Order: C-alpha cells, then structure tokens, then sequence
C-alpha cells in the first residue's frame, strides 16, 4: 500500500509527476478522480488552509471530506501499545484506522509535536500509527514534516521562474522570530525539498542549537549529492541573504529545549532581528520570499516584505489545494 | 466588486429582484448557480440557521460550504493594522482574506460585537476588513446589522398579506427582555429593512437609554422620506401596539452601557414586562408577530404568543435559506 | 409520522425489510434514494462512527448531512415545557424541531444521559421531544438505547453465521469493566434485538445492581415469547460463557447509584476481572465477540480477543453505514 507520508519517500520522478498533476489540475479544477470516494480529515491540531483545501479538493473532484477532532466531536485515541487503557483516551488507533478504513478511501492526519520531549515527538508516532493499522492510503497532513506543503512550495517556485528546473538557484531557509517555541516540521520539509530539487541551500538560524535534527540534515547531504545542488549552515544573516533567489521564513523551537522552554524564551528573544525585512530581501538576487502560513506581521515578517511583489505566500498558499488534489488522485 | 454587506448599500430594484429570486428558489429549491462553486462560512459566534441554511443553500444550489471557527479549528485572526502580532492572534485577515479568495468563489462572515466599546464595534471592522481583503464577494452573516434577517423578514411579511407592497401598514419594533445585554444588530436591520419597505415604524423601548444607534435612526429616515413610510419612537406599550400590522421583537443592550453592564442589569431587569403576550397582542389589528430566534419562551415572548397562528417566526426563519440562495446567486 | 427511535416500535417484518436493504446497500453502496435531500446530524454528545457514517451515507446517497453541536456551534437547547428561560438554554426544542423541519428531510439525534437522576434520563426527554416537534422523521442516534447500533450488530452476525435466522445461538450480554460509569443504552439495545432475533440470552453482570432497567428486562421477556428464544441473569462467569455462540461486551453505571457515583467506584473496581479474555471465550462455542467501540483495550476486553478473527467489531462499525442507510431511505 502506497501513502504520501513524506516526498522523501518517494522517487523523484514520482514527485515530478505528481506536481505536473497538481499544475494540470489547476488549469482544470473540477473532475472525477473521487467520484463517490471520500477522504477522512483527522485533525489534532488547528488548521485553516489545510482544511479548507483538502475540503474543497475531495468536493471538487467529485468526493467528500469528512472532518474529524478527536477530544473535540470524535472520541480520544491512545497508540501506545499494551497499555492499559484506564486513563483519558477512549479507544485505540488499532481499532480507529481499520473502522475509518471501513468508511473512508483516504485518510489525512494532522498531529504535531507535543513539545515535552522531542525524542518521542521524533519518532512520528502518530503518523506511522495511522500507516500501519489503515488499509487505505494515509496522507500527512502535517506532523514533524509537512509534505503536502513542500510540494505547494516547490509548484510556486516552478510558477514564479517559468521552469521546473531549480537547480542553481540559491535557496535560503532563514528561522524567524516568533514569542513562541513552535513545530520544526514546515523547516524539516523545506530543508527536504530544496535539495531534492537540486538547489544550493543555506540553512540561516541564530545558534547551533536552532540547527535541525540530523534526520533532516541527513536527507538533505543524501538530496543535494543527488540532485547537484549543496548545504551549509549559517548564523551570519547578511551572508546568508546575499544573492538568494528565494528566502523561506518560519520559527521554531529549538531542539534541545524540549520540555525545558522558560530557559528558551530569553534566547529566541534576542534574535528578533531575523524578521524578514525590506533591508534583508534588498540583500537577495531580487529573491522572492515566501512563509507557509499562519503568520504574525511585524514579528516572523513585516508588513513591507508581505506585501511586496516578492511574495509569492498567497500563491504557495492555493497551490496547496492543487498539488493536494494531485495527491488524492494517485493514492486513489 | 459587489458584496452584500447591508441591504442599504442595494438600491430598492436590486433589493427587489432579490426578494423575487427568493421567492422563485422557495418554488424550485434545486439548482445549478452555485454548481461547482463554493462559500467559506467564517463564524466567530455562535449559530443554528445561518450555518444550516447557508451550508444547505449551497448544497442545493449545486455548490460547496465550508464552515470556520477562527479560535477552534480555524487560528485566530488580527485585523488592526500596523500592529505587532505578538499576542492572541496568529495571522493577520489581509493573509485570510487573501487565501480563502484563492480557494472559495464566496465568504460569509459572522462576528457580534465585542461589547466593551461601542465605539469600536461600530465600526464594523471584521466585515469591512473582509470586504476590503478579499478577492471575491462578501457576505455579512450577522455583525451590527443582519441583512439576511431582513430579506427573510420581509419575504415572510410580503407572504403573509400576500403583496410585495407593505405601504400602509403600522410596523412595531419593539424592545423585549433577556437576562443579559445583546447585539442591536437585529434591531438596528429591522428599523433599516421597515422603514426601507415603506412602512408606518414605531420604535418601542423602556427608555431612551435604548434608543438605536444614530446611524440606524438616519437610515429610517432617509428611508421614510423615500419610501413614504414614517418613524417614531415610543417609551409606552399600548398606545404603541394599538393598530399595529406587524410586531417584531428583538432584546439588546443599552449602547450607553458598554464595558459597563453590572449597572444596566438592574435597569432591563425593571423592564421584563416588554415581554410580547396575549394581552399586547390584542392591542394589535390581528397583527403578527415574529422573533429572528433563538428565542427564550416567558422571557421575551410566552408560550401563547409564540404557538399563536398569528406568529410567523418559523416562517421567517425558513425563508432565510431562499434569500440567501437569491443573494449567493447574485454575486457570483 | 414515522420515525425510527427503537426497534421495538417497528414489527420484525419491517426489521427484516430494513436489514435487507442494509445488505443490498452494502453490495451496492451508491445511490439517488437521498438525491438533493439533508438531514441534521444533532450531537449533544461525542461521536466518531456515527457521525462519520451517517456523513458519508447521505453523500453516497445523493444527499448531505450537517452536523450540529448545540452548546458548541448551535445555541444551547431547552427541553422543560411552561418554564421561564432566564437561564443557560437559549432556546427551546418546539422552535428548533420545528425550523430544523423547514430546512431538512431528516433529524438525527444523540443524546446521553446525564447520570445525575435517572428517573429523568429514562424518560427519554430530548429524542421524545424532537419526534414530536419535528415535522420530518427522527432517528436515535443514541440517547438511552441505540437502535441503529442493534442493527449493525444483528446483521454482522446474521453475516457471520450465513442466515438470517439467528434462532437457537446462544447469546451472551456481558458487562465488563470502565474506569467510568457508562450509559446502558448499548446493553439496554443488545438485549433488546437479541432477543427479538429469538436467541437464548444471558445477561450476565457482576451483582444484581448491574441488571438493566425493567423496560428493557420487560421488553426482553416480550420478544423471548414472541421469537422463540430465552432470558436469563447471570452473575457467574463461566456458566455464563459456557457454550456461547455469541459474546457482546459493554460496561455501564449501576442504575441505583445514579447522582451517587464515587460509592459504585470501589464496586466496580473490584469486578475489572469481567474483562474479556482469551481464557473466557475459550469457554464459548468458538464463539465471536464484538463490542461497539470505542474500547478500551486492556481493560474492558484484551488485546488478543481484540485481534482474535473471532472478533466481529470492525464489522459491525462497518454495517454502522449500511444498515443507517436503509433507515434513511425507509423514512423518506
Ligand atoms: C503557528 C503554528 O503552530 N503553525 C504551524 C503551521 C503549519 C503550516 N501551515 C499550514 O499548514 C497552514 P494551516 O492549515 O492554516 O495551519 C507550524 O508551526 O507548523
Ligand atoms: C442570543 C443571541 O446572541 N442572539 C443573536 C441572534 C442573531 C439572529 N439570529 C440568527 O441569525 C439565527 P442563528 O443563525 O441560529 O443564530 C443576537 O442577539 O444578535
Ligand atoms: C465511552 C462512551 O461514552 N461510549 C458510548 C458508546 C456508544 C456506542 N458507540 C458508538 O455509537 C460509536 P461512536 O459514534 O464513535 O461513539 C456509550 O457508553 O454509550
């Protein structure tokens, strides 16, 4: 069984595929790819874009999306395994995924990190739970990577120079201040696909302790002597920036605080400097910026930078629902 | 671009070929308008007709709703502008409005008054914001007025005497009791929508206190002098309900009072005798009588009159699905 | 009107007829008998499988179902006639049913006890309340019984036994251990139509505390003379399962310490070895158990019962679907 729980997996060529769909299917919105089918949208965690799209892409191709949230309408699940089940959650992911399975012809899953401790955040319990009981594909709707977002991403991209071909572009992926400590997922993905895509990534964040996990660092040194472009950290903004062709901005907390945030919040506090501004993106090729949304104007991005030509947010931002249609289509 | 913010804002023939389509699509309830197409229907408060009737509109018409709690599901959204988001807030309404357009071909909007300024609320800054935001038109689902309200209150009205022309006829927008303060947004629509069809207003309430906004009471009489109706406010009940065609009942809090309600409780609790009953019925010639609901029976209408033949609240109530069918049709 | 709030209120010829069709929409899951029509999904209480099939049995249909919450979405309900709402609940049910009734074909509605009185919970207040304001047909979706789950369940086990004729099996209702005291309706139903099916029944629970309501030991008793089958209270484990064909699990609250839970706490903690396990249906005629989730694993049944090829319940959370679908196409 074929699931879309991350691009990593997935070979290049599927990928290309997929992302000429998503362009097809946004020259023609409406078809019958689901048809009577309908994709279960599990969510444990807020959600405005990915709701929505998803949502509208299962109707739009003939389909029907049911939202569910559990603690909220659907009951708690536990995924633990042998546990005894005497505590808050009501059932187990064992039994939810085969019943949805019974219902649902897809099954997308949005769970992020609990932030207690990210040795256990890491292991992508949730996600992996939901790939193995169900026995229909499984769609990551964002967990410690958020896939679906990449390829939003990278559609945009292809938009905005006219080609699919990105290599020799210099990516940056810059952290960006936020008054919380928040997912590494959005970076994770970004990290992922800009090397997959063979660009010459620059990983901008304030100290060592913002770089991402090895898992990551991994795929990426594995993507870039794959696809021909390079890696390397950084902590020196104007370096960083100078001559980027596209600058992608999100916070995150960093790793090693994990169940130990008060010590973090005078830390993230003092790099507040790495807001996307003008006199930043003024440093790039006349590079293009982008976020992934939700996002806090004068704190992650000021409002020039967001408002500027530049941006290409809002069009990342659709491009979620046509490479997420993409995606329906094929594991269907 | 067209929007329907306010039934003000429509000139008397657009408002009357809506009121026609209502009535057609109230005959033949299926359709193909909104056939592929689709509605974001944003709720900051709470609601059991609106969200029904407009997701079912949809529905109906062929199309799409998907509904939006910011603060539940959806993350919650900033509309001051130039400010530093670093609060409650996680992303500004310039990015919603801008991303649900790429998405829905409509978005409806419900937000009630925040009630600890009135002088902010009145400004209408959510439904503006939206309006000003967004790429593709706005629907106003209740915020300081409620236009919907009026199209189905006067659709109901037109049904009952069995005439579009409601000239003549003595209208009584009266005040009514409710153990707390609420949005005058139905009232402030219904005094618009009344004076607007031509009728003989009287604006009933305890004390001056809970006269309308200004804005309300310069509408009805422009309205009047246009429509050749007539408006009046009153502080006492019979002479009020003597002769009256119609009495439409609705509770709100003293606009005086707001961010200082403790000192009004006493006030409206002197006041419980609004209450619509058999008795100031009786005073009316055979008029009827409607509410926009959700209604609390023996406080603000008893039992008699809401199960009377004269009551047509559930009628009223009905017709808010066919209006908004006529208005989703409109401005797409 | 007709409505679908108990089996017993329906002959068997109609049972048998509704089962049918459950069948003949399980092998042909798309359909017009809902075409262009809706029904209001009302939860007062959490759900997973009922409000996602119910969901998706209107799509494939033709129809669309919307999913309220009063107190959440939709304003909160009053139930009590003649009282004066100055309190939490901001409307009442004769104006909800009825304005539902103008909007949809269909009610659906789940209600649970309250477990502070159960002489008021067993009046069935609120599914009496919507049958008889509403206009349109009424289907339990669980308040103090679950009809559509006794359905699901009889006809998996007419599937697994390959007939409809159940007669003659015998049928175990066994309570079983919860941290928390539950609603009865589940066993309250399985006694119910397992009976009615003409099975030889056993209910067996911890003390005589534990025995269901009279209504339900009466209806039994009625059908038992009526299909051929036979009643019977247990207190013993092992007679109880000797010879079983069928073993139905469920915990719930001792009725007699309704409002006086923390005293049945120590009582039912010293019966958690009611628990399922491989030992006890090892006694059983290689008999199949299944339960109507959500289940606790580990504590109201173990995990090897859960994944022995003995159990049924996947399937019956599958016929969930089915089985309400030939309920709404009988009702319109
Ligand atoms: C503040 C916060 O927690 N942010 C999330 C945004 C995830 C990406 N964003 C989306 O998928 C868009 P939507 O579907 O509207 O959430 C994060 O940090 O990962
Ligand atoms: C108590 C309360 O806050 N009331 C609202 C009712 C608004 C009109 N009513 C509607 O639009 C009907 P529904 O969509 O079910 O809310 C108010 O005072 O403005
Ligand atoms: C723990 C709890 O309160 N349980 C409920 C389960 C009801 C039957 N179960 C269903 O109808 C399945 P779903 O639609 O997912 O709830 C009870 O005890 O009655």
């Amino acid at each position: 069984l074929k699931h879309f729980l991350n691009t990593q997996d997935w070979s290049r060529a599927e990928l290309d595929a997929l992302l000429t769909q998503a362009a097809l299917f946004k020259r023609n919105k409406l078809g019958s790819e689901l048809k009577g089918k309908s994709i279960a949208l599990v969510f444990f965690n807020p959600s405005m874009r990915t709701r929505t799209s998803f949502e509208l892409g299962a109707f739009q191709l003939g389909g029907h999306a049911v939202v569910l949230q559990p603690g909220k309408d659907a009951w708690p699940i536990e995924f633990n395994l042998g546990t005894v089940m005497d505590g808050d959650t009501e059932e187990h992911i064992a039994e939810v995924a085969r019943v949805l399975g019974r219902y649902v012809d897809l099954i997308g899953v949005r769970a992020f990190p609990k932030f207690v401790d990210w040795s256990k955040d890491r292991e992508d319990q949730v996600l992996k739970s939901f790939a193995k009981y169900s026995p229909v594909p499984v769609i990551n709707m964002e967990t410690i990577t958020h896939p679906c977002q990449e390829l939003a991403h990278a559609l945009a991209l292809q938009e905005h120079f006219g080609t699919p071909d990105l290599r020799g572009k210099k990516y940056v992926l810059t952290w960006t201040y936020h008054p919380k400590p928040l997912n590494t997922a959005v970076a994770n993905s970004a990290l992922t696909i800009a090397t997959r895509m063979g660009m010459d990534v620059t990983l901008l964040c304030p100290t060592p302790d913002y770089i991402l996990d090895e898992r990551y660092m991994d795929w990426a040194a594995q993507n870039v002597a794959e696809s021909g472009g390079s890696l390397q950290v950084s902590h020196d903004i104007d370096s960083a920036y100078a001559g980027a062709d596209v600058v992608y901005a999100k916070s995150w907390g960093a790793l090693p605080f994990f169940g130990n945030w008060e010590p973090e919040k005078p830390i993230r506090d003092q790099y507040q400097h790495f807001i996307v501004d003008e006199r930043k993106m003024a440093l790039t090729n006349n590079g293009v910026f982008s976020h992934c949304l939700p996002l806090r104007r004068n704190v992650e991005a000021t409002d020039a930078v967001m408002d500027s030509p530049n941006c290409i947010a809002i069009d990342e931002a659709e491009n979620r629902l046509h490479v997420q249609k993409a995606i329906m289509a094929a594991l269907v």
